[PDB]
């Protein structure tokens, strides 16, 4: 069909992307103005209608995309499903979920990420970098769980606001890890009752700050190489060898070329 | 002309650079002494005249440079325009701009950076490294904007000093990100009214600290390679291949040399 | 023997690993529920019996492993000795050691690390990375010891809570290093009595934060390469050349191939 | 001479190094015990004599080294001059310097670094890494000086404890940079009088934390490669090409080998 063809040409254009980006910024700005409690009844009603206009433009946009690519074709992309959910969640007459309320209309600004390709690639790098740090994130989870059970048993009876239960302990252990008032606010007061409390919190700080930094460095380094390798694949179209694989087999590739040079020289000297 | 030639020879000399560097340090030191409110009327007038002398030396310096290189030639360098603005801004009888006042004469010490070539190269590395982190900086901007709108709507009515409006929220979210009294000062008090506030601030901390570190690591790594590659171009004069490009095509260059070795060996065995 | 053979086949299976992992999570969860002081007598007795069941399953598991591999074969692995100690420590009718009490049954959750191979490899990377940072860790130890002796002599008489003895000084120096209330809580108050105290604490902060970061970066970078090289050895089975050795001899390997190319070209031109 | 020869053989032995290391630890431990104000007159006199014994052993050690290597030969090493000063400074009957007092006998423990070769190499890596970060350290110095002059002029009259003079401003700007109570303790109070103070402190934090991290990453990366390259030179004895030089010329070395392969193949096909 010619109708689905020219609609895709329109959707894939730079101006269409710019119009949709402009509407996201406009929706974002109206939601920001609506945080102002002093605004008049007319000013609020006006901005709410501008929010309604922005929302309807997105319904036209998504419906135009579903028709032009097909239900299966549109939903083949994770970015499209995200775009679909962000907009479709607004058209909901009552929902039965384990969430508070959908008053967070501002999450629509997250579409700037999906609509801008350079920003889409950054998040892509970060998400693809997550599986590779799963074991470190799990190790940190185990350290926190063990630590929380210990802290609850040791300090909960004497310090109930900070360690009274497992939930309170997880919260103040996260605070200790971020180094936030860990000594003047938590451990110096706890040491006044339990003088050897530093045997618990100092190794806890040393271990968690090292593991967290490991988790962050792991993500930053992979995400940086993934984003870079994706660009070399979104230019040449050829598959890019992962930098780690190049580095692992570098020595192997060097001795093979060395040995092939000597045997070629061995046959060259005697002809 | 012989006048413009010998003036360039003088300007490009090591001693001329040292004289101008000495005057910048002297101007910087007099402005530092002038922060002392206890000083006598004579001492203040004296230092203000030494500041005036330093300023006039810079007017001679820039005018000497404009004549020796030509208006177009001088203004071709961004460092020269910066040097021009820093000095020309002082000779201003009233200005109509969206700024407070030009009492910040101390910004003249920033000329140490433009006048010292090693320091000029460091800032150059840092500035050239900025475009490459634009998408991460934009992602962090979007996270802050979404977060500020949420925090204003959720906590502004109960916590007006910290979240009363969009501006107050952006400020305390920047504080939370820097881990400054985030729990003892902000979130433990907010949890006394909103017990699930940690569902907001803990993921906000996790996401922003990771993104900020990504932004900083990105800048530090590029700036380091740019400064290094600039030096290999300011020695040999030959263009230096970016380290990333060397790394991306390393595997490709290795299999090409491997394949050329085997085909050469294939023709060598049968002659 | 056929009995020891089929028992090893069972132990090395994926389902056996999953059953033992399930029991660790179950034991971990019951120990977490037991931190709740409000629980009834029946609820506590019940969970204590579920803890007892979990413990006995581990005694069956280890005994099954000792028989199937032999005492020497089982104890050949450091992970097995760790698994043995974690379980065998529970079956102890009074012990004479320089420890408080074995109420930390929650340390049994650390078995998730030894039982899950990806998690076992992460800790392995981290432990093997420790010898290489021993000199930096020793340098930081020497800085802390010298600093503590100084701080005790200088500030102990005027500030006994923070510097009264060597132990109190080591503790507040660790706090200063983590940047926790170092100025508003410790150094601004100390400067009210000793105005040049900043000559001590600012260089102490500068030196220790740099050394700690060196210690952490050192561990993170090695552990990352060790874990990666271990995987290339737990796939191909061939020994992986350490990335540092590849990098050190890279220039050497390149000039050797360059020189062999020119001499081959020298003999090729004249035949 | 045979006397100077066998004395060098003794000095260069492992046991001699161990004896001197034992005496440093012993001296360090006695100085630590002497921080205890509760000690009796006899206990103090005893430890002071053990300190005196340790000091005399070092005088024998250095004098033995000066004779065995010669005045010029001994003083040729920077580590020896350091060892000489640390010991010779103790034998001083009154000194006229811009220092407080030589009560810091504990600085003798810094000899553990010079006496242990692995620890000596770590400090060597760190010291040799300093010239390369001189421009970044200078940039950070200029930012602090400009910032201190601004802060004194803007906030000194309203906030004299924190910004009353140039010295007070440098101190609280260093505190702000370390993120220590920067908002709850300094900027929220300053904003109550100067509402746009965040325009000053937020860009100051952003710029200084980035520059400091640049300074630290710069030192850690060079020191790590220097220590590594020094070891490859203290094993093979051959000069090690700096990793940066290997990386810069990697692309250049690859295209030269590529071009030499094609021209060799061009002559091989037609013989
Ligand atoms: C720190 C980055 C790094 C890595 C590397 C080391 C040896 C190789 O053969 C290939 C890659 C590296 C890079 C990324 C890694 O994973 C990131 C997320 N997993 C934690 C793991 C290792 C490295 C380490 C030392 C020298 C050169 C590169
Ligand atoms: C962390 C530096 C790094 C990089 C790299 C990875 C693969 C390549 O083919 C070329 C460069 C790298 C270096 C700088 C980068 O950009 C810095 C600013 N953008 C966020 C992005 C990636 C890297 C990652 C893993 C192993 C070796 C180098
Ligand atoms: C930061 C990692 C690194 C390293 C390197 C530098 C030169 C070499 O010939 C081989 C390895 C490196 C990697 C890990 C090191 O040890 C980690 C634990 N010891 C402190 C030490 C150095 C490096 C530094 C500069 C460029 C490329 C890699
Ligand atoms: C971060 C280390 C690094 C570096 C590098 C980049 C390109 C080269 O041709 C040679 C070395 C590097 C390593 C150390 C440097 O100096 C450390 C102290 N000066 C600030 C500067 C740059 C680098 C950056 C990107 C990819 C691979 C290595
Ligand atoms: C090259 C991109 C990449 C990886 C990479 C990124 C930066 C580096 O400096 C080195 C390796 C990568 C990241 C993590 C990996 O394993 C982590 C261990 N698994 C638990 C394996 C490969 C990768 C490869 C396949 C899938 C996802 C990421
Ligand atoms: C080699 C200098 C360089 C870059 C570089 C610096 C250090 C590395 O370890 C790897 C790459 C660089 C930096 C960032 C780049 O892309 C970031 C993604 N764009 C949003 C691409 C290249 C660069 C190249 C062209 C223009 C500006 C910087
Ligand atoms: C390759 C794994 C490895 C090392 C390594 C990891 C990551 C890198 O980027 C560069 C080197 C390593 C780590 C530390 C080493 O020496 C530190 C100085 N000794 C005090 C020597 C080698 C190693 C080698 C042998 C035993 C243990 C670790
Ligand atoms: C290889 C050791 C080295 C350097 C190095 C260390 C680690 C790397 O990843 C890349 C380079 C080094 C460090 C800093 C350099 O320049 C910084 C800019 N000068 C202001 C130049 C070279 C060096 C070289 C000569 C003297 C001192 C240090
Ligand atoms: C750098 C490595 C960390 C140094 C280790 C710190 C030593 C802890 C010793 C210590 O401070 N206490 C003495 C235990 O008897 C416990 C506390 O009671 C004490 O700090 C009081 O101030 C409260
Ligand atoms: C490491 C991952 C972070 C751990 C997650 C923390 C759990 C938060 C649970 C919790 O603390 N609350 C119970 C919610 O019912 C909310 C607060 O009310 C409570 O902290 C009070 O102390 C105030
Ligand atoms: C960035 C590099 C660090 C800057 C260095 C800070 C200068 C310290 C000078 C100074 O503040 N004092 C004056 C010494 O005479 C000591 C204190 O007494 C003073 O701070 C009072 O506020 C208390
Ligand atoms: C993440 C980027 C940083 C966000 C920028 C923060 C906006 C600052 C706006 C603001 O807070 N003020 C309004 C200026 O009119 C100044 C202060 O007066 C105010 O914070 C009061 O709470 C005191
Ligand atoms: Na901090
Ligand atoms: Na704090
Ligand atoms: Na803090």
């Amino acid at each position: 069909s010619h109708m689905s063809r020219k609609i895709r040409d329109l959707i894939e254009s730079k101006r269409f992307q710019n119009v949709i980006t402009a509407i996201i910024v406009l929706n974002g700005a109206v939601l920001g103005l609506l945080t102002d409690t002093t605004l008049s009844a007319s000013s609020q009603n006006l901005l709410e209608r501008v929010d309604q206009l922005c929302l309807t433009i997105f319904i036209v946009e998504i419906s135009l995309k579903i028709y032009a690519y097909g239900v299966r074709g549109f939903f083949r992309s994770g970015w499209n499903l995200f775009d679909f959910v962000i907009v479709a969640i607004a058209l909901m007459p009552a929902q039965g979920s384990l969430s508070v309320l959908r008053t967070f209309r501002i999450f629509r600004v997250m579409r700037l990420v999906s609509v801008i390709p350079t920003m889409r690639r950054v998040v892509q790098g970060m998400l693809l970098a997550l599986p590779g740090v799963g074991s470190v994130a799990a190790l940190l989870t185990v350290v926190f769980y063990i630590a929380a059970v210990m802290a609850t048993n040791l300090y909960g009876a004497t310090f109930p606001e900070w360690f009274g239960d497992l939930s309170k302990s997880l919260y103040t252990l996260f605070q200790v890890m971020t180094l936030e008032s860990w000594s003047m606010g938590i451990v110096r007061p706890v040491m006044n009752v339990h003088p050897n409390a530093w045997v618990f919190f100092i190794p806890f700080i040393m271990l968690t700050t090292l593991t967290v930094l490991n988790l962050f460095i792991g993500i930053i380094v992979d995400a940086m190489a993934i984003t870079k390798e994706q660009e070399e694949e979104a230019k040449t179209g050829h598959h890019q060898e992962p930098i780690s694989q190049t580095l692992l087999h570098l020595g192997d590739r060097l001795d093979r070329i060395e040995k092939q040079l000597a045997q070629n020289n061995e046959l060259l000297q005697r002809q």
